[PDB]
RNA sequence: GCUGCGGUGUGGAAGGAGUGGCUGGGUUGCGCAGCG
């Protein structure tokens, strides 16, 4: 549940770059 | 912010996390979830 709203690059894998 | 999820696509009614991908939809699209 992200309360910041910034929206960081998802970890896990490449996806999020 | 920090991390994770083949999970969802302009294939995900099939992989795998790039540990194939910086043209192939892509300098790893798009969303979602967890923690403050």
């Amino acid at each position: 549940g992200p309360r910041r709203g910034d929206g960081r690059r998802r970890g896990g894998g490449g996806r999020g770059q």
